[PDB]
């Protein structure tokens, strides 16, 4: 049976997991960090090549200052909690979005982790960050042009791979760009502009289990799910 | 209260016209009445624009003599469906590469949009050889050549220029966005279906089979989008 080479992650709920235990938002963003770290660490034993996370989108910053300012805060002060765990079971570390405008504390507990990390050999663990879907196809469109304009390539080389390599996905290997499959959490019916162009043709998994609680077993349960697809 | 945009991903047609003991193409055939019934239905709802996803770029891999039954639907069919839209006031578009498009299927198409031109209800809109990071990509080709003819700037590339060099730039600019996506017979993927226009879409996934798709399923398929 099929593993996943590539999973999407639209993490949800951990406002209504919290509430649920009468604690703040905040709570939840926490929690959330714990079933992502079990999460990677069962998908890098099962075989699955890479994990995107979908982190932190542009509509994100609107939250309360008070939010965003914990969020931006939590790869800082949790760094060791976390990232030589990951290391040690050789899993990758990267991230994909306009990160230059990310608060610089956050961005060096980022840039720390991927060259840490930069050598692993298992599961990529790629965090959305700063990241639209739209946005990131503009980036790539634009450059494409620049390139053009400055006669680096032509007009005959716009192909769909040409743009492939100008998104932020570039990184990745080639042909582990496109997730085979997208999970959202919390029963959440609906696109919010996560890897559009990459996950065209991707199966999709929805499942009410809120982030925070989505553990081995739930991952196990996609993975199932996926095999059954056609 | 109903999504404007409304597309529609018809799945199911060969496993539905199988049920019957029949070949595919006898689902295909069922999948035009289902898709009269809906647009009727639609229009009369209330709904503004409704994409179909008519022609994939994924299935010209099926079958040559299924390829070639589908191209000739519009053809064959044409005074069946085309004058009662046009009764009802549907203006009828196309998106997508429609250049491999055989003749006689190009020109069933151009005179059904030639008719309805002036049409003011439901438009709906045919996304024929239709593939998303295409039709991205065919926009850069026309983005890039008039950026290479200084008629615009690399600067002026932004998501709003985009959505007016993309194939839905010809349906009115607060419609182009679907508000709901639908896809029959249970699959859950969206399949290169409008991935910019789509991005922030509401999803609806149902088990029932396209030609099985009427009135009380868009109905459903509403109810359940206003409870979003
Ligand atoms: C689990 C887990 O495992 N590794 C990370 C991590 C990875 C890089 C740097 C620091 C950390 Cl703690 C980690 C994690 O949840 N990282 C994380 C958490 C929150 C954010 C915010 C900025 C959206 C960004 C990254
Ligand atoms: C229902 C319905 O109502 N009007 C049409 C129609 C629209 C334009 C031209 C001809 C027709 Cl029959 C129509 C329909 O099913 N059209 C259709 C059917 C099949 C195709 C193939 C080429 C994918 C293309 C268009
Ligand atoms: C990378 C990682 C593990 C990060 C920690 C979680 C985090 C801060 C995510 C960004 C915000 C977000 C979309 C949270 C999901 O729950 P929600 O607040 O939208 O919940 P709700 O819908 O119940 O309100
Ligand atoms: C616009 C219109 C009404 C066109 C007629 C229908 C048609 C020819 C559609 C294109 C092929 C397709 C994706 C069919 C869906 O059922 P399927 O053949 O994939 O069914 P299956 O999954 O059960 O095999």
């Amino acid at each position: 049976t099929q593993v996943p080479a590539h999973i999407g992650i639209i993490m949800d709920g951990n406002g209504r997991w919290a509430k649920k235990r009468m604690q703040p938002r905040v709570f939840g963003h926490k929690a959330g960090m714990e079933a992502l770290q079990t999460v990677t660490k069962a998908a890098n034993k099962l075989g699955v090549k890479v994990i995107t996370v979908y982190a932190f989108s542009t509509e994100n910053w609107t939250r309360p200052d008070q939010e965003v300012k914990f969020i931006m805060n939590l790869p800082v002060e949790f760094y060791d909690n976390y990232v030589p765990e990951l290391h040690a079971n050789n899993v990758k570390i990267q991230m994909i979005g306009e990160t230059d405008r990310l608060p610089k504390q956050t961005f060096e507990a980022l840039t720390k982790a991927e060259e840490l990390t930069k050598n692993n050999t298992g599961l990529i663990l790629n965090f959305a960050l700063n990241y639209g879907g739209r946005a990131e196809i503009t980036q790539a469109l634009k450059l494409i042009s620049q390139d053009v304009l400055d006669a680096k390539i032509n007009p005959g080389d716009i192909t769909e791979e040409l743009i492939g390599n100008y998104l932020f996905t570039q990184h990745l290997p080639k042909d582990l760009r496109d997730p085979d499959l997208i999970i959202r959490t919390s029963g959440e019916l609906r696109l919010s502009n996560f890897l559009p162009w990459q996950g065209a043709y991707s199966e999709l998994y929805f499942t009410d289990t809120l982030w925070p609680d989505f553990d081995e077993a739930a991952l196990q349960e996609a993975i199932l799910a996926y095999n059954r697809r056609h």
